[PDB]
């Protein structure tokens, strides 16, 4: 499947793509403002994620650090990134269908639209200014808006027992972005697409 990743933000981002124990495609690449990078993701990929990283420095071997979404200091991500990270999430060819969503469960760093480029389903978007409006206690000094699990490490925010409810913090993300997951047991905002659709992830789709 192809995913065209487009950076419409006015700042550089380093895109990242992983399924948690492996890179998808090259795993990561710099996108200056306006650049597009098309990756190929193997059919059947389960639990894949794409995100942006901000304020990265890499040396000549692809090693360094990012202020958000850093994946073990690598340019080419093999693992998931450090919160806060707005997440484009997808499982492809799952019994004939693809499933996509956007999640704020690991916080928010960069606004995002995640849409099919082929027929048969709708896209999802969380493009509100969550960093500017971020509650004081969730603000990440490194940049971005942390989820409450990351900040407070309770069973309630982290849904560790499988039995959690919405919270004042989850409701803030859900208020600014109704179409994204705000906590682990949020009412699903997953979209079912035909098996083997292709997609575009656009950072800053409205700024």
């Amino acid at each position: 499947a192809t995913f065209e990743i487009v950076n419409r933000c006015s700042y550089t981002v380093w895109a990242a793509a992983s399924k948690g124990d492996a890179a998808l495609d090259a795993g990561g690449r710099q996108l200056n403002s306006g650049e597009s990078w098309t990756i190929n993701v193997e059919p059947g990929t389960k639990g894949g994620k794409i995100w942006a990283r901000t304020d990265c420095y890499f040396d000549d071997s692809g090693s360094g650090i990012c202020k958000t979404g850093d994946c073990g200091g690598l340019l080419r991500c093999k693992r998931f990134g450090r919160p806060p990270t707005t997440l484009a999430e997808f499982s492809l060819n799952q019994y004939g269908k693809d499933y996509i969503d956007i999640s704020n469960i690991k916080g928010f760093n960069v606004p995002m639209d995640f849409s099919p480029t082929t027929r048969g389903c709708r896209g999802v978007r969380c493009a509100a200014d969550i960093v500017g409006q971020c509650p004081a206690k969730l603000k990440a000094p490194g940049g971005g808006c942390n989820d409450a699990c990351t900040v407070f490490q309770t069973s309630e925010y982290c849904c560790t027992t499988g039995k959690c409810g919405p919270t004042e913090y989850s409701r803030f993300f859900k208020r600014l972005c109704p179409d994204a997951f705000s906590y682990v047991l949020d009412k699903p905002t997953t979209v079912t697409c035909p098996g083997s659709s292709n997609y575009r992830v656009t950072f800053c789709p409205t700024a």
